[PDB]
């Protein structure tokens, strides 16, 4: 198999670090394979009694403009598990307590040069608790529309593909949400290994 | 709104580079944004006449194992148009040439930290012209079948999950495929900018 022969740090940052490996190809054989080492993140759908999902409309950086997003934060907090995670920023980020949560999809964003990985849950049973913002908005979509809005390319952001996706196959019968203990195979840990410290 | 302040490029590799800038918030207010620059890249949806997509299997050194994939392939040749790219990559990764060419979905990969974009195509009326390889076994699956692996967490690529799922609702009736003209939003540009040198 494929075996890392050496590693080194190219950058440490606020949120992820960049790492270059030379890494063994089988038989015989050497690339250089550069890694955004990255915290992880969780994102939710947040399911209403009617079918209605909140999200956000965030400006990134690196488009120079907002995208349609679901509410989602990183794994940031050493040890915290995910789920605990995903509660606690639903609430900071849009206002919402849920009563249940099962495990929705999970993705790896960039596979080409970054570890980050990311489970989105299916929140459900919804009461609002306050705090719905910065430059933030949020709005609601019923799901049929958020998919819809995926397939036009108003939504781009990948995890909101995945997640609106997704519940979309399940509103529609096509497939199930899942239980909060099956594995997440590529939870990252890298990056939390290396601040630790 | 929100503009860049000052930047500066930390590193410059094969396939990205990374950048820091510093970001005016409005109003008043002071972030660094890490950006990792890249090429952009295609996937291909190629769908038999039955209802089949091939995949591949492709090592991700970053997550230590093989991911199930869409055909794909990096913007690296400069000016070349997106949609010759997946043609071209297309025939070279899985051997298919096809008739027609659709816009299927596009994505943005890793909002948070990189302005990587990515377009995948439908490819439709298909014959096969050989080399069909190195380690990338490819392997092909009748869509409603790719789509529950999604939904099972067997494929977490996650331009395959956009693509898998798209086509899904294509094929299922909810979803139209769109022309080739429609407008790419996110294409990426910043590092083929910085190659050009």
């Amino acid at each position: 198999d494929f075996e890392t022969i050496s590693s080194e740090t190219l950058h440490t940052g606020a949120i992820f670090a960049l790492r270059r490996d030379q890494v063994r190809m089988p038989g015989g054989g050497i690339v250089t394979r550069e890694v955004v080492e990255h915290f992880g993140a969780v994102a939710i759908v947040a399911m209403d009694d009617n079918g209605n999902i909140p999200m956000v409309y965030q400006y990134r950086h690196t488009y120079g403009r907002r995208l349609w997003e679901l509410p989602a934060g990183l794994l940031d907090v050493a040890g915290e598990p995910p789920h605990l995670t995903a509660a606690r920023e639903l609430r900071e980020e849009v206002g919402l307590q849920a009563s249940t949560w099962q495990v929705l999809v999970d993705l790896d964003t960039a596979p080409g040069f970054s570890d980050e990985s990311v489970r989105v849950y299916l929140a459900t049973g919804l009461r609002e608790v306050g705090r719905p913002q910065a430059d933030m908005t949020m709005g609601w979509y019923p799901i049929a529309e958020a998919a819809r809005r995926v397939l036009r390319g108003e939504i781009v952001n990948s995890i909101a593909i995945a997640g609106v996706l997704a519940v979309h196959a399940v509103t529609t019968g096509f497939a199930q949400p899942r239980p909060l203990d099956t594995e997440w195979i590529d939870r990252p840990t890298a990056f939390a290994a290396r601040r630790a410290e």
